[PDB]
């Protein structure tokens, strides 16, 4: 059942309104000639500018590159993370070089025409189902706050995968759900490409499959020149979906409603606010002194250390996104400290679990309490450290994966050393003790 189908199929169009009825397509007239001259000359200008990056990523246990280069726009603050690398936004002119500064703007006109276009449809799409059988779910379902701009050239890279369960040609991206969306949130495209039995070869093309499923005839959708296609409601967590190169060039711009409710600036700010609600904070020096050392306060402590750590300084210094834009470097200097002030309080904590005259009960209830954490940010230290210098990461420019924080046990400047085994390992012992 290696099938497919595509508009040259008369099958196609049946096919496509009672298996896939939550796909929209509308082609390039749905778009003034005004709006695709600014679009592509913001696609462009940004690619000129040299923004886009092949993204370093780790499927299951192994670190791949993407095919397609990739630039995150969005609400300044905002992040999406996918196959556990998270992008930062290169901000757009929302509220609140002189290029960049038009070309953010510009696909925010851009993600502002698709979010009208994407709400008329959802609209449309409660209603066919009223004659069978709240607006403002689904005005939340199209409020993109961001978008991923991907770029692919296909002669300049000639390395590409075959789709195996239907025979659709080669693909510049490989079959998969969409991560890290608000639910049954829409998603919305535009494409833009340069200039017999199957699926023409030349021409780009959207693929779609039921999920599980290799049976049902996947669909194949030719996209030309400015064309839109829209993914409504459960669509991406009902079907696969997957991306055919075509012959030419192709830039595209991903609109999403992404699930930042953790992955936003404001809201890390916040956590690192609240672990430090814990520290005597008259003066910033190093002499961390706590307050509590009520081992719920602790744990949380001890918890968003970790999450500043990995989920926010390591997964920046992984990336650079210092060309057109550098929104982010104050911020990130600022997690810096806060995240150092951190190890500060870790370092309160193992000299009060071990001062003279705490009874072993309260000092194992100390222990219990953080052994977790950091134990868990050894773990992953470790993962950080080797996927950072996995030699497939000098291979990448001086342009390649920083593995920071990072500092060496002669380094009077950090309180504890980085490799924590012989702390931990020093923990469980206690516990252990009759
Ligand atoms: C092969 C490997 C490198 C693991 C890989 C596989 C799939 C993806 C795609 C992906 C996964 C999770 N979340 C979002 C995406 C993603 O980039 N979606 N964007 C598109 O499908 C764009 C389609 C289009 O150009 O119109 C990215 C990377
Ligand atoms: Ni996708």
């Amino acid at each position: 059942r290696g099938s497919h189908m595509t508009p040259k199929d008369d099958e196609f169009y049946q096919q496509w309104q009672l298996k896939y009825p939550k796909l929209i397509l509308r082609e390039a007239s749905s778009v003034s000639e005004e709006l695709h001259k600014e679009v592509q000359e913001a696609f462009l200008t940004l690619h000129k500018h040299g923004c886009l990056f092949r993204d370093l990523v780790r499927i299951q246990g192994k670190d791949l590159l993407t095919p397609v280069s990739r630039i995150l726009i969005g609400n300044p603050g905002c992040t999406y993370k996918y196959l556990n690398t998270r992008l930062f936004t290169v901000p757009w002119p929302v509220k609140g070089e002189a290029e960049i500064a038009a070309a953010c703007e510009t696909f925010l006109k851009l993600n502002d025409y698709l979010q009208i276009e994407t709400i008329q449809a959802l609209e449309e799409l409660a209603a066919k189902e009223k004659a069978n059988e709240d607006e403002v779910d689904i005005k939340s379902r199209a409020a993109y706050n961001v978008t991923l701009l991907n770029f692919m050239d296909p002669q300049k890279m000639p390395y590409l995968k075959e789709e195996p369960y239907f025979g659709m040609g080669k693909m510049a991206v490989s079959w998969h759900h969409d991560e890290n969306l608000v639910d049954r949130s829409a998603v919305a495209v535009y494409s833009y490409s340069c200039e017999l039995e199957g699926r023409d070869p030349d021409i780009w093309h959207v693929g779609f499959k039921i999920s599980w499923d290799i049976e049902t005839p996947g669909l194949a959708i030719p996209l030309h020149q400015g064309d839109c296609y829209f993914m409504l409601d459960d669509l991406n967590a009902t079907h696969q979906h997957c991306v055919l190169a075509g012959s030419q060039p192709r830039f595209s711009s991903t609109h999403r409603v992404a699930e930042c409710s953790t992955g936003t600036l404001d809201y890390i700010l916040q956590r690192c606010q609240l672990a430090l609600q814990n520290v005597c904070d008259d003066v910033d020096n190093d002499d961390v002194s706590l307050k509590s050392f009520e081992p719920a306060v602790l744990k949380q402590g001890e918890e968003i250390h970790n999450e500043v750590e990995f989920e926010w300084l390591r997964q920046f210094w992984f990336q650079r996104y210092r060309k057109c834009t550098d929104w982010w470097c104050q911020p990130m200097a600022q997690l810096e400290a806060l995240w150092k002030k951190m190890e500060g309080v870790t370092n309160a904590v193992l000299h009060e679990v071990k001062r003279e005259g705490l009874p072993v009960e309260q000092r194992n209830e100390i222990l219990t309490a953080i052994l977790a954490s950091l134990t868990a940010r050894q773990n992953l230290r470790r993962e950080w450290h080797a996927r950072c210098q996995s030699r497939i990461a000098r291979t990448l420019p001086a342009d390649k994966p920083e593995c920071r924080p990072y500092w060496e046990k002669d380094d009077a400047s950090m309180p504890l050393p980085f490799d924590l085994t012989d702390i931990v390992s020093e923990l469980r012992g206690q516990l252990l003790e009759a």
